[PDB]
């Protein structure tokens, strides 16, 4: 199971960790992916989930997203978890650096409550432009389910669990 986490709430637990690697070392029942609209996995942790699935994971996002059009901003799909887990959500966080509604980060959170265990990333952090220790306060905030995040940047990890109230 989940092993090396830092216990930060009752059902909030974080680790330093490229979740890339957790997800091929644990197989969770679910690892989130910071995704887009379109499900375009291009950078980021999509990006490196991805290239882990060798593209599987953008095969078929492209005939989800060709056969329901596009997500929306704050929520999320079940998909296969291919080599990673024996699912992926996708959720779509507010993208800051796009111009999007920061405000959206808690619904985005919310789409976690669906499920009684996830291996995550912090949402609309790293690329998507927001203040990481905003969105680990909105996850501990909103998320009732056992989530397990994984930092990538050990500084961002150090800055993140010092700062924590
Ligand atoms: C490999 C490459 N880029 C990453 N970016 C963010 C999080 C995890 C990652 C793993």
């Amino acid at each position: 199971s989940f092993s090396g986490y830092l216990k930060l709430t009752d059902n909030v637990y974080i680790k330093n960790a490229d979740i890339v690697e957790e997800a091929k070392k644990v197989k969770p029942t679910v690892v989130v992916n910071a995704a887009n609209v379109y499900l375009k996995h291009g950078g980021g942790v999509a990006g490196a989930l991805n290239k882990a699935t060798n593209n599987a994971m953008q095969v078929e996002s492209d005939d989800y997203i060709a056969t329901n059009g596009p997500l929306k901003v704050g929520g999320s799909c079940v998909l296969s978890g291919h080599n990673l887990a024996k699912h992926c959500l996708h959720v779509v966080g507010p993208n800051v650096n796009k111009g999007e509604d920061i405000q959206l980060l808690k619904s985005a959170y919310e789409n976690f409550n669906q499920h009684e265990v996830l291996l995550a990333p912090l949402l609309s952090a790293g690329i998507f432009g927001a203040d990481p220790i905003h969105s680990l306060r909105v996850c501990v905030d909103t998320v009732r389910t056992n989530v397990y995040l994984a930092v990538f940047d050990k500084n961002l990890y150090d800055k993140l669990v010092s700062s924590f109230l």
